[PDB]
């Protein structure tokens, strides 16, 4: 089983960032000493605006390329991300850093279809689990150990993001030896068409994206949240347990989705729209309590039913579509979510923009999960019209 371990070794390595929990302390500490106002509307968005900007070139290299370097090029991304998150001062510096980010993450589609490629077409589902389950370890892990170190060893945010850049070199180091993947336009557009010229073809899609983009929009913004409640300057912050346990939950939410014996037809969308409604309550009462430990508390749950939803609506759309469209249509539909998290991050986000509050743009997001709410209630209830014939 060496090629599989040594792919999920390295998932494990590139997904070990135990910085990702406690970034936003350390951007705005001593050590950058950059403003909640420059960070939250120039630093953060340029992620996005990267990530939806090179999410097609990502995808067109990663082809053309055989699928190969482009994970070279997200380690090396990963690794320059980390450096300059160890010594960049000023803003241009730090957005250049998150430009790489984008580049970095981009790629995970890339990654993820490098499997496919390689390994049997039977196999192929087990080994893309295993290979999830890698990174939802790692990531629990570098969590884990971000908390512990920080807590009560109290190592300095440096050494921790040294600790992020040497295991994002052994990820780099590993991808190096991967085993090499030895195995129009009209008409892909007119099969695009076909992949949502059905009745339940066009379903879950436009749900999952636009509920991946309240995800990525509100992750992110999360910890602005939990700084303004409880600022780090005199205060013990403990992200790395919170970002352990939603991973974890989120893994075993996936696993209890495929327990549950409930057909689509019957009321999949009504169970839809009522967790995007339950995600909704979550994130206005995360906005509007001003406590911490609640709002973590209803940040898991944020987490866990959104893993839910996400794992409801792909398992829809993988019945839906044909296995040699899987990373298309992953490609296609987290395009057209960050080009529509773009558009409102530019709406309400962006300094250029209007630039709203951190504590105010959380309102819209309830708003926003109550908005799909209605709809998806709206397109259930349309069912249910026609369910009553
Ligand atoms: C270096 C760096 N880390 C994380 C993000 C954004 N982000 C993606 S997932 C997540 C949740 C983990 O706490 C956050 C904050 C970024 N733009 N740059």
């Amino acid at each position: 089983f060496l090629p599989t371990a040594l792919l999920c070794a390295y998932g494990f390595f590139a997904s070990l960032r135990p910085s990702e929990p406690f970034l936003t302390p350390y951007l705005l500490g001593p050590d950058k000493n950059l403003t909640e106002r420059e960070v939250f509307n120039e630093i953060y968005p340029v992620w996005t605006y990267s990530y939806l900007v090179l999410l097609f070139p990502v995808f067109l290299a990663t082809d053309y390329l055989r699928y190969k370097p482009v994970v070279l090029l997200q380690g090396l991304s990963l690794i320059v991300t980390w450096f300059m998150l160890l010594y960049a001062q000023g803003l241009l510096a730090i957005q250049f850093l998150e430009f790489f980010y984008g580049i970095a993450t981009a790629t995970e589609i890339a990654y993820y279809s490098y499997i496919y490629s390689v390994v049997d077409l039977g196999m192929y589902q087990k080994v893309t689990s295993y290979c999830r389950s890698a990174t939802l370890v790692g990531f629990t892990v570098g969590s884990v150990l971000g908390q512990i170190l920080v807590s009560v060893a109290g190592w300095s945010l440096f050494s921790l993001n040294v600790i992020s850049l040497t295991c994002v070199s052994v990820a780099f180091a590993v991808a190096w030896f991967l085993p090499m993947p030895q195995k129009v336009l009209k008409v892909l557009w007119n099969d695009f068409l076909m992949c949502y010229s059905s009745r339940p073809l066009l379903c879950w899609s436009v749900w999952w994206a636009l509920s991946t983009c309240g995800y990525f929009q509100v992750v992110n913004y999360t910890q602005g949240l939990w700084e303004k409640v409880m600022p780090s300057r005199y205060a013990a912050i403990y992200n790395g347990g919170v970002e352990a346990v939603s991973t974890l939950l989120g893994a075993v939410a996936v696993f209890a989705v495929g327990y549950i014996k409930i057909s689509w037809s019957t009321w999949g969308e009504m169970t839809l729209s009522l967790f995007s409604l339950l995600i909704a309550a979550a994130v206005y009462i995360m906005d509007t309590v001003g406590n911490i430990w609640v709002c973590y508390a209803s940040y898991v749950v944020f987490r866990i039913i959104y893993m839910l939803l996400i794992t409801i609506a792909t398992f829809q759309i993988a019945a839906n579509l044909s296995m040699e469209r899987y990373a298309l249509v992953f490609g296609v539909n987290t395009f057209i979510a960050l080009a529509l998290q773009t558009l409102l991050t530019l709406i309400v986000v962006d300094a250029s923009g209007l630039g709203l509050e951190i504590t105010t743009q959380f309102l819209i997001y309830a708003s926003y999960f109550a908005l799909i709410a209605v709809v998806f209630l709206a397109s259930g209830a349309v069912s249910v019209m026609k369910k009553c014939r």
